[PDB]
């Protein structure tokens, strides 16, 4: 049985517990905490790509009032984001369980953009999503898994200075 793991849970749970938010600009923001990922069970032997999505964990637009998140009102169906690409892929098993996989260059963005970077609606809540896509082998496989624990806001600025303190005394 294939087996995916977050790697330091004790962290992102830290953020979680304040309700995490992530830095989307025009170029592109990189991620803090970073997605890394434990993964057992592979064949080794087998090529394996690694993608990364951030499914909408709700339909609605999120506002910091007077110290606290709140949701809007008024949802609207959230189209699904553009899959990153871990730049190791294709790879074998073996490599992507030799080491966390580590999603330390994918970038956040609000503007539709030339490559790379993945364009999140502002002020959305995010649940990180990865696909493990068995390629080149005769039977394509893709197994997914979410990871509730560093669910974030996309937001332009810090709203809660608890978190700008969190992000600053672990970077
Ligand atoms: C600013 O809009 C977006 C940017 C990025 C993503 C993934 C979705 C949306 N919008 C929607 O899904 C609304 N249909």
């Amino acid at each position: 049985e294939l087996r995916v793991g977050l790697e330091e849970s004790e962290l992102w749970l830290r953020f979680k517990e304040l309700t995490n938010e992530m830095i989307v600009t025009k170029n592109g923001r990189r991620m803090f905490p970073v997605l890394k990922v434990n993964v057992s069970g592979l064949d080794p032997n087998a090529m394996y790509s690694f993608l990364l999505d951030f499914v909408a964990a709700d339909n609605h637009r999120w506002k910091y009032v007077n110290g606290e998140w709140v949701p809007g009102g008024k949802p609207e169906p959230q189209a699904p984001s553009c899959v990153y690409i871990h730049p190791d892929s294709p790879n074998f098993g073996a490599h992507w369980m030799k080491a966390p996989v580590s999603f330390s260059k994918v970038k956040l963005t609000n503007k539709l953009n030339g490559g790379g970077q993945i364009m999140l609606n502002s002020l959305h809540k995010y649940e990180p999503r990865i696909h493990i896509v068995r390629v080149g082998g005769p039977q394509r496989m893709i197994t997914s898994h979410c990871f509730p624990e560093t669910q974030f806001i996309a937001v332009t600025a810090y709203q809660n200075e608890e978190i700008t303190a969190l992000k600053i005394k672990y970077n």
